[PDB]
Protein backbone atom coordinates (compact mmCIF):
# COMPACT_ATOMS: atom_id res chain seq x y z
CA UNK A 1 0.00 0.00 0.00
CA UNK A 2 0.95 3.53 -0.94
CA UNK A 3 0.64 4.76 2.73
CA UNK A 4 0.52 2.95 6.51
CA UNK A 5 -2.41 0.60 7.12
CA UNK A 6 -4.79 1.61 9.94
CA UNK A 7 -3.35 -1.29 11.81
CA UNK A 8 -0.08 0.08 11.61
CA UNK A 9 -1.44 3.83 12.11
CA UNK A 10 -3.41 2.36 14.88
CA UNK A 11 -0.66 0.75 16.96
CA UNK A 12 1.61 3.95 15.83
CA UNK A 13 -0.59 5.99 18.80
CA UNK A 14 0.35 6.40 22.17
CA UNK A 15 -2.37 4.78 23.99
CA UNK A 16 -2.73 1.00 22.92
CA UNK A 17 -5.16 2.13 20.03
CA UNK A 18 -6.47 -0.96 17.81
CA UNK A 19 -7.75 -1.13 14.62
CA UNK A 20 -10.86 -3.36 14.41
CA UNK A 21 -13.81 -3.97 12.38
CA UNK A 22 -17.73 -4.44 13.00
CA UNK A 23 -20.88 -5.42 11.24
CA UNK A 24 -23.90 -3.77 11.35
CA UNK A 25 -26.63 -3.91 9.75
CA UNK A 26 -24.76 -5.54 6.84
CA UNK A 27 -22.70 -2.55 7.09
CA UNK A 28 -19.06 -3.05 7.72
CA UNK A 29 -17.47 -0.09 9.66
CA UNK A 30 -13.70 0.28 10.25
CA UNK A 31 -13.20 1.84 14.03
CA UNK A 32 -10.01 2.30 16.14
CA UNK A 33 -10.21 2.02 19.93
CA UNK A 34 -8.50 2.20 23.07
CA UNK A 35 -8.57 3.74 26.60
CA UNK A 36 -10.20 3.30 29.56
CA UNK A 37 -13.14 5.21 30.94
CA UNK A 38 -16.70 5.78 29.59
CA UNK A 39 -17.36 5.59 26.07
CA UNK A 40 -16.59 8.27 23.74
CA UNK A 41 -17.56 8.35 19.85
CA UNK A 42 -15.25 10.33 17.57
CA UNK A 43 -16.68 10.83 14.42
CA UNK A 44 -14.42 12.35 11.25
CA UNK A 45 -15.83 14.19 7.92
CA UNK A 46 -15.29 14.50 4.64
CA UNK A 47 -12.13 14.23 2.96
CA UNK A 48 -10.79 13.07 5.64
CA UNK A 49 -10.80 9.44 7.79
CA UNK A 50 -10.88 8.32 11.85
CA UNK A 51 -6.55 9.42 11.69
CA UNK A 52 -7.75 13.34 11.47
CA UNK A 53 -8.43 12.59 15.79
CA UNK A 54 -4.57 11.22 15.54
CA UNK A 55 -3.68 14.37 17.90
CA UNK A 56 -6.38 14.72 20.50
CA UNK A 57 -6.64 10.94 20.64
CA UNK A 58 -4.01 9.82 23.04
CA UNK A 59 -5.49 12.75 25.60
CA UNK A 60 -8.82 11.30 25.32
CA UNK A 61 -7.99 8.05 26.18
CA UNK A 62 -6.60 8.76 29.86
CA UNK A 63 -10.17 9.92 30.83
CA UNK A 64 -12.33 7.96 27.96
CA UNK A 65 -12.63 5.01 26.10
CA UNK A 66 -12.64 6.06 22.99
CA UNK A 67 -13.78 4.74 19.64
CA UNK A 68 -13.25 6.63 15.97
CA UNK A 69 -14.98 5.32 13.45
CA UNK A 70 -14.90 5.65 10.07
CA UNK A 71 -18.17 6.46 8.34
CA UNK A 72 -20.47 4.42 6.16
CA UNK A 73 -18.62 5.11 2.91
CA UNK A 74 -15.17 6.72 4.39
CA UNK A 75 -11.99 4.79 5.16
CA UNK A 76 -12.27 1.11 5.76
CA UNK A 77 -15.74 0.96 6.00
CA UNK A 78 -17.92 -0.10 3.06
CA UNK A 79 -19.21 1.78 0.85
CA UNK A 80 -22.78 1.06 0.08
CA UNK A 81 -25.07 2.26 -2.53
CA UNK A 82 -27.32 4.23 0.02
CA UNK A 83 -27.84 5.04 3.12
CA UNK A 84 -25.58 7.93 3.37
CA UNK A 85 -28.19 10.44 4.74
CA UNK A 86 -27.26 11.92 8.72
CA UNK A 87 -30.12 9.76 10.15
CA UNK A 88 -29.13 6.63 8.76
CA UNK A 89 -25.56 6.92 9.17
CA UNK A 90 -26.16 7.84 12.88
CA UNK A 91 -27.91 4.84 13.61
CA UNK A 92 -24.90 3.03 12.01
CA UNK A 93 -23.18 4.18 14.82
CA UNK A 94 -25.72 3.02 17.69
CA UNK A 95 -26.28 0.31 16.30
CA UNK A 96 -22.42 -0.25 16.55
CA UNK A 97 -21.78 0.76 20.49
CA UNK A 98 -24.57 -0.80 21.36
CA UNK A 99 -23.04 -3.67 20.02
CA UNK A 100 -20.50 -3.02 21.63
CA UNK A 101 -22.26 -3.12 24.99
CA UNK A 102 -22.66 0.37 25.99
CA UNK A 103 -26.07 1.68 26.80
CA UNK A 104 -25.08 5.38 26.17
CA UNK A 105 -22.19 6.69 25.07
CA UNK A 106 -20.36 10.53 24.50
CA UNK A 107 -20.42 11.41 21.09
CA UNK A 108 -18.37 14.49 19.33
CA UNK A 109 -18.27 14.95 15.90
CA UNK A 110 -16.46 17.36 12.99
CA UNK A 111 -17.71 18.39 9.97
CA UNK A 112 -19.48 15.59 8.11
CA UNK A 113 -18.94 13.97 11.47
CA UNK A 114 -20.41 16.87 13.17
CA UNK A 115 -23.84 16.39 11.52
CA UNK A 116 -23.80 12.48 12.21
CA UNK A 117 -22.83 13.24 15.92
CA UNK A 118 -26.44 15.88 15.92
CA UNK A 119 -28.48 13.18 14.23
CA UNK A 120 -27.37 10.98 16.66
CA UNK A 121 -28.70 12.61 19.62
CA UNK A 122 -31.91 13.94 17.92
CA UNK A 123 -32.55 10.20 16.86
CA UNK A 124 -30.91 8.23 20.00
CA UNK A 125 -31.75 10.50 22.95
CA UNK A 126 -31.35 7.75 25.44
CA UNK A 127 -28.02 6.50 24.11
CA UNK A 128 -26.53 10.13 24.22
CA UNK A 129 -25.19 10.96 27.97
CA UNK A 130 -23.44 14.24 25.97
CA UNK A 131 -22.82 15.75 22.57
CA UNK A 132 -19.99 18.00 20.81
CA UNK A 133 -20.71 19.47 17.21
CA UNK A 134 -17.07 20.68 16.06
CA UNK A 135 -17.65 23.26 13.82
CA UNK A 136 -20.18 21.82 11.12
CA UNK A 137 -23.73 22.68 12.08
CA UNK A 138 -26.87 20.02 11.13
CA UNK A 139 -28.07 20.87 7.53
CA UNK A 140 -31.33 23.54 7.21
CA UNK A 141 -32.90 25.18 5.22
CA UNK A 142 -30.33 27.84 5.66
CA UNK A 143 -28.62 25.66 3.45
CA UNK A 144 -30.44 26.86 0.78
CA UNK A 145 -28.78 30.34 0.61
CA UNK A 146 -25.33 28.93 -0.01
CA UNK A 147 -24.16 31.62 -2.44
CA UNK A 148 -21.80 30.47 -5.15
CA UNK A 149 -20.27 33.41 -5.81
CA UNK A 150 -18.72 35.55 -3.10
CA UNK A 151 -17.40 39.74 -3.60
CA UNK A 152 -13.97 40.07 -2.99
CA UNK A 153 -12.68 39.89 0.79
CA UNK A 154 -15.87 38.60 1.98
CA UNK A 155 -15.54 34.67 2.42
CA UNK A 156 -14.55 31.84 0.73
CA UNK A 157 -16.43 29.90 -1.49
CA UNK A 158 -18.22 26.61 -0.66
CA UNK A 159 -17.33 25.26 -4.17
CA UNK A 160 -17.35 20.95 -2.99
CA UNK A 161 -21.21 22.23 -1.67
CA UNK A 162 -22.00 22.37 -6.07
CA UNK A 163 -19.41 19.92 -7.19
CA UNK A 164 -20.31 17.42 -4.63
CA UNK A 165 -24.24 17.19 -6.04
CA UNK A 166 -22.89 15.95 -9.41
CA UNK A 167 -23.14 12.35 -10.87
CA UNK A 168 -20.48 10.74 -12.44
CA UNK A 169 -17.81 13.75 -13.13
CA UNK A 170 -16.50 13.88 -9.75
CA UNK A 171 -15.11 10.44 -9.50
CA UNK A 172 -13.90 11.05 -13.05
CA UNK A 173 -11.91 14.26 -12.52
CA UNK A 174 -10.72 13.51 -8.68
CA UNK A 175 -9.72 9.89 -8.68
CA UNK A 176 -6.28 9.40 -8.36
CA UNK A 177 -5.97 13.26 -7.92
CA UNK A 178 -7.42 13.88 -4.10
CA UNK A 179 -4.32 14.94 -2.83
CA UNK A 180 -4.57 17.91 -4.97
CA UNK A 181 -8.46 18.25 -3.51
CA UNK A 182 -6.91 17.88 0.25
CA UNK A 183 -4.06 20.50 -0.23
CA UNK A 184 -6.44 23.11 -1.69
CA UNK A 185 -8.58 23.06 1.43
CA UNK A 186 -5.98 23.08 3.52
CA UNK A 187 -4.26 26.04 1.71
CA UNK A 188 -7.76 27.83 2.53
CA UNK A 189 -7.45 27.17 6.33
CA UNK A 190 -4.43 26.04 8.10
CA UNK A 191 -2.53 29.21 9.84
CA UNK A 192 0.81 27.08 9.06
CA UNK A 193 1.08 24.21 6.04
CA UNK A 194 2.88 21.87 8.73
CA UNK A 195 0.14 21.21 10.72
CA UNK A 196 -0.58 18.58 8.50
CA UNK A 197 2.22 16.85 7.28
CA UNK A 198 2.95 15.62 4.04
CA UNK A 199 2.49 12.01 4.88
CA UNK A 200 -1.26 12.58 6.98
CA UNK A 201 -2.27 14.57 3.47
CA UNK A 202 -1.39 11.30 1.73
CA UNK A 203 -3.22 9.06 4.32
CA UNK A 204 -6.42 11.09 3.21
CA UNK A 205 -5.69 10.82 -0.51
CA UNK A 206 -5.16 7.51 -0.36
CA UNK A 207 -8.79 6.76 1.59
CA UNK A 208 -10.67 8.94 -1.17
CA UNK A 209 -8.62 7.98 -4.12
CA UNK A 210 -10.28 5.33 -5.83
CA UNK A 211 -13.61 5.92 -8.03
CA UNK A 212 -15.89 4.13 -5.27
CA UNK A 213 -14.58 6.52 -2.46
CA UNK A 214 -14.89 9.50 -4.36
CA UNK A 215 -18.31 8.64 -5.01
CA UNK A 216 -19.24 7.37 -1.58
CA UNK A 217 -17.82 11.00 -0.21
CA UNK A 218 -20.47 12.65 -2.66
CA UNK A 219 -23.10 10.86 -1.37
CA UNK A 220 -22.96 12.94 2.10
CA UNK A 221 -23.02 15.90 0.47
CA UNK A 222 -26.23 14.87 -2.15
CA UNK A 223 -28.36 13.68 0.82
CA UNK A 224 -28.48 17.24 1.76
CA UNK A 225 -31.95 17.70 0.70
CA UNK A 226 -33.42 14.76 2.64
CA UNK A 227 -31.12 15.17 5.64
CA UNK A 228 -32.91 18.76 5.97
CA UNK A 229 -36.33 17.34 5.55
CA UNK A 230 -35.01 15.28 8.63
CA UNK A 231 -33.88 18.24 10.60
CA UNK A 232 -37.17 19.81 10.48
CA UNK A 233 -38.96 16.70 12.16
CA UNK A 234 -36.18 16.87 15.42
CA UNK A 235 -37.22 17.67 18.36
CA UNK A 236 -35.24 19.99 20.92
CA UNK A 237 -32.40 18.74 22.39
CA UNK A 238 -32.48 18.15 25.76
CA UNK A 239 -28.54 16.11 26.76
CA UNK A 240 -25.81 18.80 27.52
CA UNK A 241 -24.48 20.08 23.81
CA UNK A 242 -21.12 21.69 23.43
CA UNK A 243 -20.35 23.44 20.16
CA UNK A 244 -16.42 24.24 19.02
CA UNK A 245 -16.26 27.15 16.62
CA UNK A 246 -13.90 28.34 14.83
CA UNK A 247 -13.17 31.81 13.61
CA UNK A 248 -15.51 31.38 10.43
CA UNK A 249 -18.17 29.31 11.91
CA UNK A 250 -18.49 30.26 15.70
CA UNK A 251 -21.35 32.49 15.27
CA UNK A 252 -23.38 30.56 12.99
CA UNK A 253 -22.68 27.68 14.98
CA UNK A 254 -24.04 29.33 18.14
CA UNK A 255 -27.00 30.92 16.77
CA UNK A 256 -28.23 27.48 15.56
CA UNK A 257 -27.40 25.02 18.34
CA UNK A 258 -29.25 27.52 20.56
CA UNK A 259 -32.48 27.62 18.82
CA UNK A 260 -32.16 23.74 18.79
CA UNK A 261 -30.86 22.84 21.79
CA UNK A 262 -32.43 23.89 25.77
CA UNK A 263 -28.47 23.19 27.50
CA UNK A 264 -25.89 24.93 24.80
CA UNK A 265 -22.35 25.49 25.76
CA UNK A 266 -19.81 26.66 23.48
CA UNK A 267 -16.09 27.05 22.58
CA UNK A 268 -14.10 29.41 20.37
CA UNK A 269 -11.24 28.02 18.29
CA UNK A 270 -9.61 31.05 18.00
CA UNK A 271 -7.06 29.86 15.97
CA UNK A 272 -8.88 27.54 13.81
CA UNK A 273 -10.71 28.13 10.04
CA UNK A 274 -12.74 24.69 9.80
CA UNK A 275 -10.07 21.47 10.79
CA UNK A 276 -10.26 21.67 14.22
CA UNK A 277 -8.47 18.51 15.49
CA UNK A 278 -5.54 19.27 13.38
CA UNK A 279 -5.49 23.07 13.66
CA UNK A 280 -5.82 23.47 17.45
CA UNK A 281 -5.76 19.84 19.07
CA UNK A 282 -5.01 20.91 22.74
CA UNK A 283 -8.09 23.36 22.81
CA UNK A 284 -10.15 20.64 21.24
CA UNK A 285 -8.55 18.02 23.79
CA UNK A 286 -9.36 20.15 26.43
CA UNK A 287 -12.91 21.11 25.77
CA UNK A 288 -13.74 17.86 25.42
CA UNK A 289 -12.28 16.56 28.30
CA UNK A 290 -14.15 19.55 30.67
CA UNK A 291 -17.47 19.34 29.39
CA UNK A 292 -17.96 15.35 29.13
CA UNK A 293 -15.92 15.15 32.50
CA UNK B 1 -5.98 10.79 -30.49
CA UNK B 2 -5.24 13.94 -32.37
CA UNK B 3 -8.15 15.65 -34.13
CA UNK B 4 -7.86 17.82 -37.26
CA UNK B 5 -6.04 20.97 -37.63
CA UNK B 6 -7.66 24.30 -37.46
CA UNK B 7 -7.01 24.49 -41.46
CA UNK B 8 -8.57 21.37 -42.25
CA UNK B 9 -11.28 21.82 -40.22
CA UNK B 10 -11.81 25.41 -41.79
CA UNK B 11 -11.03 23.86 -45.44
CA UNK B 12 -14.01 20.70 -44.33
CA UNK B 13 -16.78 23.90 -44.08
CA UNK B 14 -18.64 24.59 -47.62
CA UNK B 15 -18.67 28.05 -47.98
CA UNK B 16 -15.20 28.58 -48.61
CA UNK B 17 -13.18 29.46 -45.04
CA UNK B 18 -10.06 29.98 -43.93
CA UNK B 19 -8.28 29.73 -40.79
CA UNK B 20 -6.22 32.76 -39.77
CA UNK B 21 -4.36 34.57 -36.97
CA UNK B 22 -3.57 38.19 -36.82
CA UNK B 23 -1.84 39.55 -33.58
CA UNK B 24 -3.51 42.57 -31.97
CA UNK B 25 -1.89 44.66 -29.00
CA UNK B 26 0.79 41.83 -28.14
CA UNK B 27 -1.71 39.17 -28.49
CA UNK B 28 -2.15 36.58 -31.35
CA UNK B 29 -5.87 35.44 -32.34
CA UNK B 30 -6.94 32.61 -34.09
CA UNK B 31 -9.65 33.07 -36.25
CA UNK B 32 -11.38 31.65 -39.44
CA UNK B 33 -13.25 33.33 -41.85
CA UNK B 34 -15.32 33.13 -45.42
CA UNK B 35 -18.44 34.14 -47.00
CA UNK B 36 -19.33 37.59 -48.67
CA UNK B 37 -20.88 40.26 -47.54
CA UNK B 38 -21.03 43.13 -44.38
CA UNK B 39 -18.91 41.47 -41.94
CA UNK B 40 -20.29 38.85 -38.82
CA UNK B 41 -18.16 38.76 -36.13
CA UNK B 42 -19.08 35.39 -34.20
CA UNK B 43 -17.76 34.64 -30.60
CA UNK B 44 -17.80 31.44 -28.56
CA UNK B 45 -17.63 30.46 -25.21
CA UNK B 46 -16.80 27.69 -22.39
CA UNK B 47 -15.66 24.97 -23.41
CA UNK B 48 -15.34 25.64 -26.40
CA UNK B 49 -13.61 27.17 -29.41
CA UNK B 50 -14.50 28.67 -33.02
CA UNK B 51 -16.15 25.36 -34.32
CA UNK B 52 -18.79 25.42 -31.92
CA UNK B 53 -20.34 27.87 -34.95
CA UNK B 54 -19.65 24.82 -37.59
CA UNK B 55 -23.52 24.45 -38.62
CA UNK B 56 -24.58 27.86 -39.24
CA UNK B 57 -21.50 29.29 -40.72
CA UNK B 58 -22.40 28.37 -43.77
CA UNK B 59 -25.72 29.45 -44.11
CA UNK B 60 -24.31 32.65 -42.71
CA UNK B 61 -21.43 33.22 -44.99
CA UNK B 62 -23.66 33.36 -47.95
CA UNK B 63 -24.94 36.39 -47.01
CA UNK B 64 -21.92 37.53 -44.79
CA UNK B 65 -18.04 38.00 -44.57
CA UNK B 66 -18.08 35.70 -41.40
CA UNK B 67 -15.11 35.97 -38.59
CA UNK B 68 -15.36 33.57 -36.14
CA UNK B 69 -12.98 34.12 -33.58
CA UNK B 70 -11.19 32.00 -31.00
CA UNK B 71 -10.97 34.31 -27.79
CA UNK B 72 -7.85 35.63 -26.05
CA UNK B 73 -7.10 32.03 -23.74
CA UNK B 74 -8.85 29.91 -26.12
CA UNK B 75 -8.34 27.54 -29.27
CA UNK B 76 -5.60 28.62 -31.31
CA UNK B 77 -5.17 32.13 -29.54
CA UNK B 78 -2.10 33.32 -27.13
CA UNK B 79 -2.85 32.67 -23.44
CA UNK B 80 -1.38 35.69 -21.94
CA UNK B 81 -1.00 35.97 -18.34
CA UNK B 82 -4.25 38.56 -17.82
CA UNK B 83 -6.79 40.77 -19.69
CA UNK B 84 -9.41 38.39 -19.42
CA UNK B 85 -12.38 40.58 -18.23
CA UNK B 86 -14.53 40.91 -21.17
CA UNK B 87 -13.93 44.95 -21.84
CA UNK B 88 -10.20 44.02 -22.58
CA UNK B 89 -11.47 40.61 -24.90
CA UNK B 90 -13.98 42.76 -26.60
CA UNK B 91 -11.09 45.60 -26.73
CA UNK B 92 -9.11 42.27 -28.74
CA UNK B 93 -11.71 41.82 -31.14
CA UNK B 94 -12.31 45.33 -31.90
CA UNK B 95 -8.45 45.64 -32.85
CA UNK B 96 -9.33 42.83 -34.81
CA UNK B 97 -11.99 43.96 -36.95
CA UNK B 98 -10.57 47.26 -37.52
CA UNK B 99 -7.39 45.53 -38.50
CA UNK B 100 -9.15 43.96 -41.33
CA UNK B 101 -10.31 47.26 -42.59
CA UNK B 102 -14.00 47.21 -40.82
CA UNK B 103 -15.28 50.37 -39.73
CA UNK B 104 -18.47 48.59 -38.16
CA UNK B 105 -19.64 45.48 -37.54
CA UNK B 106 -22.57 42.98 -37.13
CA UNK B 107 -21.36 41.00 -33.73
CA UNK B 108 -22.86 37.42 -32.35
CA UNK B 109 -21.78 35.71 -29.23
CA UNK B 110 -22.44 32.51 -26.82
CA UNK B 111 -21.72 32.13 -23.58
CA UNK B 112 -18.85 33.88 -22.07
CA UNK B 113 -18.07 35.17 -25.83
CA UNK B 114 -22.08 36.92 -25.51
CA UNK B 115 -20.55 38.42 -22.59
CA UNK B 116 -17.87 39.55 -24.93
CA UNK B 117 -20.23 40.68 -27.41
CA UNK B 118 -22.08 42.68 -25.31
CA UNK B 119 -19.01 44.22 -24.00
CA UNK B 120 -18.18 45.15 -27.51
CA UNK B 121 -21.39 46.94 -28.37
CA UNK B 122 -20.77 48.87 -24.60
CA UNK B 123 -17.35 49.87 -25.12
CA UNK B 124 -17.36 50.26 -29.02
CA UNK B 125 -20.63 51.39 -29.80
CA UNK B 126 -19.39 53.05 -32.86
CA UNK B 127 -17.78 50.00 -34.60
CA UNK B 128 -21.10 47.93 -33.96
CA UNK B 129 -23.46 47.59 -36.44
CA UNK B 130 -25.77 45.15 -34.46
CA UNK B 131 -25.45 42.54 -31.78
CA UNK B 132 -27.03 39.34 -31.10
CA UNK B 133 -26.51 37.77 -27.67
CA UNK B 134 -27.10 33.85 -27.16
CA UNK B 135 -28.18 32.91 -24.16
CA UNK B 136 -26.00 34.17 -21.88
CA UNK B 137 -26.34 37.53 -20.33
CA UNK B 138 -23.52 40.35 -19.42
CA UNK B 139 -22.57 39.40 -15.21
CA UNK B 140 -24.33 42.18 -13.26
CA UNK B 141 -25.05 42.41 -9.27
CA UNK B 142 -27.21 39.45 -9.95
CA UNK B 143 -23.90 36.78 -10.24
CA UNK B 144 -24.07 37.22 -6.42
CA UNK B 145 -27.32 35.75 -5.74
CA UNK B 146 -27.00 32.59 -8.01
CA UNK B 147 -26.95 29.77 -5.15
CA UNK B 148 -25.57 26.59 -4.76
CA UNK B 149 -28.51 24.37 -3.99
CA UNK B 150 -31.52 24.10 -6.03
CA UNK B 151 -34.75 22.14 -4.26
CA UNK B 152 -35.02 18.70 -5.73
CA UNK B 153 -37.68 19.88 -8.29
CA UNK B 154 -36.00 22.73 -10.33
CA UNK B 155 -32.69 23.12 -12.47
CA UNK B 156 -29.28 22.25 -12.94
CA UNK B 157 -26.02 23.25 -10.59
CA UNK B 158 -24.30 26.39 -11.88
CA UNK B 159 -21.32 24.07 -10.25
CA UNK B 160 -18.72 25.54 -12.79
CA UNK B 161 -19.30 29.28 -11.93
CA UNK B 162 -17.65 28.34 -8.27
CA UNK B 163 -15.64 25.73 -9.47
CA UNK B 164 -14.00 27.80 -12.23
CA UNK B 165 -12.89 30.37 -9.43
CA UNK B 166 -10.14 28.35 -7.95
CA UNK B 167 -6.41 28.52 -8.30
CA UNK B 168 -4.58 25.46 -8.99
CA UNK B 169 -7.19 22.81 -8.42
CA UNK B 170 -8.91 23.20 -11.76
CA UNK B 171 -6.38 22.58 -13.70
CA UNK B 172 -5.07 19.62 -11.48
CA UNK B 173 -8.32 17.95 -11.81
CA UNK B 174 -9.12 18.75 -14.98
CA UNK B 175 -5.46 18.27 -17.13
CA UNK B 176 -6.05 15.51 -19.61
CA UNK B 177 -10.00 14.90 -18.54
CA UNK B 178 -11.66 17.69 -20.46
CA UNK B 179 -13.59 15.05 -22.15
CA UNK B 180 -15.41 13.82 -19.14
CA UNK B 181 -16.10 17.48 -18.19
CA UNK B 182 -17.42 18.03 -22.09
CA UNK B 183 -19.83 15.22 -21.78
CA UNK B 184 -21.04 15.73 -18.35
CA UNK B 185 -21.86 19.35 -19.73
CA UNK B 186 -23.97 17.61 -23.25
CA UNK B 187 -25.42 15.22 -21.12
CA UNK B 188 -27.10 17.93 -18.95
CA UNK B 189 -28.24 19.96 -22.05
CA UNK B 190 -28.46 18.15 -25.76
CA UNK B 191 -32.24 16.49 -26.28
CA UNK B 192 -29.95 13.58 -28.27
CA UNK B 193 -25.86 13.09 -27.22
CA UNK B 194 -25.92 12.93 -31.15
CA UNK B 195 -26.13 16.51 -31.44
CA UNK B 196 -22.26 16.87 -30.53
CA UNK B 197 -20.47 14.00 -32.04
CA UNK B 198 -17.28 12.34 -30.63
CA UNK B 199 -14.63 13.89 -32.98
CA UNK B 200 -16.30 17.42 -32.30
CA UNK B 201 -15.74 16.83 -28.51
CA UNK B 202 -12.82 15.46 -29.05
CA UNK B 203 -11.63 18.92 -31.01
CA UNK B 204 -13.00 21.08 -27.88
CA UNK B 205 -11.17 18.34 -25.12
CA UNK B 206 -7.84 18.69 -27.03
CA UNK B 207 -7.90 22.41 -26.58
CA UNK B 208 -8.59 22.53 -23.58
CA UNK B 209 -6.68 19.42 -22.14
CA UNK B 210 -3.40 21.14 -21.03
CA UNK B 211 -3.20 22.85 -17.61
CA UNK B 212 -1.97 26.21 -19.24
CA UNK B 213 -5.22 25.72 -21.48
CA UNK B 214 -7.83 24.99 -18.28
CA UNK B 215 -6.08 27.86 -16.56
CA UNK B 216 -7.06 30.44 -19.50
CA UNK B 217 -10.51 29.07 -19.07
CA UNK B 218 -10.83 29.64 -15.61
CA UNK B 219 -9.61 33.14 -16.35
CA UNK B 220 -12.87 33.73 -17.51
CA UNK B 221 -14.86 33.47 -15.34
CA UNK B 222 -12.38 34.33 -12.45
CA UNK B 223 -13.23 38.06 -14.02
CA UNK B 224 -16.25 38.32 -13.04
CA UNK B 225 -16.15 40.90 -10.44
CA UNK B 226 -14.27 43.18 -12.46
CA UNK B 227 -16.96 42.29 -15.28
CA UNK B 228 -19.81 43.14 -12.98
CA UNK B 229 -18.06 46.25 -12.00
CA UNK B 230 -17.63 47.39 -15.13
CA UNK B 231 -20.99 46.49 -16.03
CA UNK B 232 -22.14 49.22 -13.68
CA UNK B 233 -20.33 51.74 -15.42
CA UNK B 234 -22.35 50.82 -18.98
CA UNK B 235 -24.99 53.43 -20.21
CA UNK B 236 -27.77 51.65 -22.40
CA UNK B 237 -27.36 49.85 -25.77
CA UNK B 238 -29.10 51.93 -28.61
CA UNK B 239 -28.04 49.56 -31.72
CA UNK B 240 -30.39 46.89 -32.45
CA UNK B 241 -30.32 44.44 -29.35
CA UNK B 242 -30.89 40.51 -30.64
CA UNK B 243 -31.43 37.91 -27.54
CA UNK B 244 -31.89 34.38 -28.72
CA UNK B 245 -32.43 32.64 -25.32
CA UNK B 246 -32.59 28.92 -24.24
CA UNK B 247 -35.67 27.19 -22.90
CA UNK B 248 -35.03 28.04 -19.58
CA UNK B 249 -32.75 31.27 -20.01
CA UNK B 250 -35.30 33.26 -22.07
CA UNK B 251 -37.32 35.18 -19.40
CA UNK B 252 -33.75 35.79 -17.42
CA UNK B 253 -32.51 37.17 -20.79
CA UNK B 254 -35.12 38.89 -22.08
CA UNK B 255 -35.29 41.04 -18.62
CA UNK B 256 -31.21 41.74 -18.18
CA UNK B 257 -31.48 42.96 -22.17
CA UNK B 258 -34.35 45.06 -21.95
CA UNK B 259 -33.09 46.85 -18.71
CA UNK B 260 -29.71 47.35 -20.31
CA UNK B 261 -30.79 48.21 -24.06
CA UNK B 262 -33.75 50.47 -26.02
CA UNK B 263 -33.67 48.54 -29.01
CA UNK B 264 -34.27 44.69 -27.92
CA UNK B 265 -35.78 41.91 -30.15
CA UNK B 266 -35.98 38.11 -28.58
CA UNK B 267 -36.27 34.53 -29.92
CA UNK B 268 -36.79 31.85 -27.97
CA UNK B 269 -34.90 28.92 -29.04
CA UNK B 270 -37.44 26.46 -27.57
CA UNK B 271 -35.64 22.96 -27.84
CA UNK B 272 -32.11 23.77 -26.75
CA UNK B 273 -30.78 24.05 -23.03
CA UNK B 274 -27.84 26.50 -23.48
CA UNK B 275 -25.36 25.10 -26.52
CA UNK B 276 -27.59 26.81 -28.99
CA UNK B 277 -25.49 27.01 -32.17
CA UNK B 278 -25.35 23.36 -31.84
CA UNK B 279 -28.58 21.95 -30.34
CA UNK B 280 -30.97 24.18 -32.58
CA UNK B 281 -28.46 25.48 -35.61
CA UNK B 282 -31.78 26.42 -38.10
CA UNK B 283 -33.09 28.54 -35.30
CA UNK B 284 -29.73 30.42 -34.70
CA UNK B 285 -29.00 30.82 -38.43
CA UNK B 286 -32.61 32.03 -39.23
CA UNK B 287 -32.35 34.42 -36.83
CA UNK B 288 -29.35 36.09 -37.06
CA UNK B 289 -30.07 36.36 -41.08
CA UNK B 290 -33.28 37.90 -40.33
CA UNK B 291 -31.34 40.15 -37.45
CA UNK B 292 -28.65 41.60 -39.63
CA UNK B 293 -30.24 41.39 -42.79
C1 LIG C 1 -19.75 19.65 5.65
C2 LIG C 1 -18.72 20.64 5.14
O1 LIG C 1 -18.83 21.02 3.75
C3 LIG C 1 -17.69 20.24 4.16
C4 LIG C 1 -16.35 20.94 4.10
O2 LIG C 1 -15.35 20.06 4.61
C5 LIG C 1 -16.31 22.28 4.81
C6 LIG C 1 -17.36 22.74 5.62
C7 LIG C 1 -17.35 24.04 6.15
C8 LIG C 1 -16.28 24.89 5.90
O3 LIG C 1 -16.30 26.15 6.39
C9 LIG C 1 -15.19 24.45 5.14
C10 LIG C 1 -15.22 23.14 4.60
C11 LIG C 1 -13.95 22.89 3.88
O4 LIG C 1 -13.63 21.89 3.25
C12 LIG C 1 -13.15 24.14 4.03
C13 LIG C 1 -11.87 24.41 3.56
C14 LIG C 1 -11.32 25.66 3.81
C15 LIG C 1 -12.04 26.61 4.52
C16 LIG C 1 -13.32 26.33 4.99
O5 LIG C 1 -14.00 27.31 5.62
C17 LIG C 1 -13.90 25.08 4.77
C18 LIG C 1 -18.44 21.82 6.03
O6 LIG C 1 -19.09 22.00 7.04
C1 LIG D 1 -21.07 31.86 -18.86
C2 LIG D 1 -21.67 30.49 -18.60
O1 LIG D 1 -21.38 29.90 -17.31
C3 LIG D 1 -20.84 29.28 -18.50
C4 LIG D 1 -21.39 27.90 -18.82
O2 LIG D 1 -20.81 27.47 -20.04
C5 LIG D 1 -22.91 27.84 -18.88
C6 LIG D 1 -23.70 28.99 -18.83
C7 LIG D 1 -25.10 28.91 -18.75
C8 LIG D 1 -25.72 27.67 -18.74
O3 LIG D 1 -27.07 27.63 -18.61
C9 LIG D 1 -24.98 26.50 -18.84
C10 LIG D 1 -23.57 26.59 -18.91
C11 LIG D 1 -23.01 25.22 -19.02
O4 LIG D 1 -21.83 24.90 -19.07
C12 LIG D 1 -24.18 24.31 -19.04
C13 LIG D 1 -24.20 22.92 -19.13
C14 LIG D 1 -25.42 22.27 -19.07
C15 LIG D 1 -26.60 22.99 -18.93
C16 LIG D 1 -26.57 24.37 -18.87
O5 LIG D 1 -27.75 25.05 -18.78
C17 LIG D 1 -25.36 25.07 -18.91
C18 LIG D 1 -23.10 30.33 -18.99
O6 LIG D 1 -23.74 31.27 -19.42
NA1 LIG E 1 -18.71 10.56 -9.06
Amino acid sequence: GPVPSDRELARSLPGGFRSRHARVGGVRLHYVSGGHGEPLLLVPGWPQTWWAYRKVMPQLARRYHVIAVDLRGMGGSDKPAGGYDKKTMAADLHALVRGLGHRQVNVAGHDIGSMVAFAFAANHPEATRKVALLDTPHPDQSEYEMRILCRPGTGTTLWWWAFNQLQALPEQLMHGRMRHVIDWLYANSLADQSLVGDLDRDIYANAYNSPQAVRAGTRWFQACHQDITDQAGYGKLTMPVLGIGGNFTFEDLRNKLTAQATDVHMVRASKSVHYLPEEEPDVVAGALLDFFG
